[PDB]
């Protein structure tokens, strides 16, 4: 996800963290603001744009080597790779935030990374190798020449909401929260975190990856890529996927809240 998506996942998480957990994260982040998690949700993307951070680019995704749309599957040892992936990064930093030998700012870095990666994992193209996670699939959306990946990360979410300011993410999170507590997602919500255990970060994260990867075959490119490079994707393709985007942003937020609560 782009900026709006990351901030939204964070605001949703802020709603579900216990009051005690919310004070430990605020202490660790050195900020007691109303946007304590949301304001740093995109830090990892800014970091990879620096020479110091270039090494971390591969942590934002897992290139599942499957065969969409026929067969979608994730395999940790087959797909993670030599330079790490989102799954190994979840394990690394879950352990580092609560390590007593590390420094305060080592803890702040780990938390900032967790806030980000738990969200990135729900974007289906972040769990798929094909065409470089869809970046090579050139398409037309709303009259513009984008690529599949950027449409899922940024353009479709912004088409729905209308902007990427923190205030936009705050309002989107509000509707999502309503739906989880008293709406369409209420019955589903518990299944999003069922089984998640901080003492089993690899098994847990692989589960999150498989859940998102399955959508590549059924929703992202159910009829191959050639079917997507031929007309404008709005409104027909847009209409068929926008419900899934909201669902994935909500899962990220709910899972992040529960992860922080368990760690605390
Ligand atoms: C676990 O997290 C640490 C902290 O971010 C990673 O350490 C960085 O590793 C890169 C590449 O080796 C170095 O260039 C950085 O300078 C390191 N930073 C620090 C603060 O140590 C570490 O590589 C991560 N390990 C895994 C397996 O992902
Ligand atoms: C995709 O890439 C090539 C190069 O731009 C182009 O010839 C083809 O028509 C493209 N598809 C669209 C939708 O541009
Ligand atoms: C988490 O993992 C350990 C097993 O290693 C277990 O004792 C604990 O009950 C597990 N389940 C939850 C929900 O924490
Ligand atoms: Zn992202
Ligand atoms: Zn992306
Ligand atoms: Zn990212
Ligand atoms: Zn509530």
């Amino acid at each position: 996800w782009g900026a709006l998506g990351h901030a939204t996942v964070a605001y949703v998480a802020q709603h579900y963290v216990s009051p005690e957990a919310a004070s430990w994260a605020q202490g660790i982040l050195g900020s007691s603001s109303s946007s304590y998690l949301a304001s740093i949700a995109s830090w990892a993307d800014e970091y990879r744009l620096t020479s110091a951070g270039k090494w971390s680019a591969s942590l934002h995704f897992i290139d599942a080597e499957d065969n969409p749309p026929t067969n979608c599957n994730v395999d940790y040892e087959r797909d993670c790779g030599s330079s790490g992936c989102s799954i190994s990064a979840i394990a690394n930093y879950t352990q580092r935030v609560s390590d007593s030998s590390l420094s305060s700012e080592n803890h702040a870095e780990a938390l900032r990374f967790l806030v980000h990666f738990i969200g990135d994992m729900t974007q289906p193209l972040h769990d798929e190798a094909y065409a470089v996670g869809g970046n090579k699939i050139n398409v037309t959306f709303d009259g513009y020449h984008d690529n599949l990946h950027s449409d899922w990360d940024t353009y479709m979410p912004q088409k729905l909401i209308g902007g990427h300011a923190l205030s936009d993410a705050e309002s989107w999170a509000k509707t999502l929260v309503q739906n989880i507590e008293s709406g369409n997602y209420t019955a589903q919500a518990i299944g999003w975190i069922k089984g998640d255990n901080i003492s089993e970060p690899i098994t847990t994260a692989t589960r999150w990856a498989s859940d998102a990867n399955a959508l590549v075959c059924t929703v992202v490119m159910p009829h191959g890529a050639a079917a997507l490079q031929t007309g404008d994707l709005y409104p027909t393709y847009y209409d068929s996927v926008i419900d899934t985007i909201e669902l994935q942003i909500a899962k990220g937020g709910y899972r992040l809240a529960n992860w922080i609560n368990e760690i605390h």
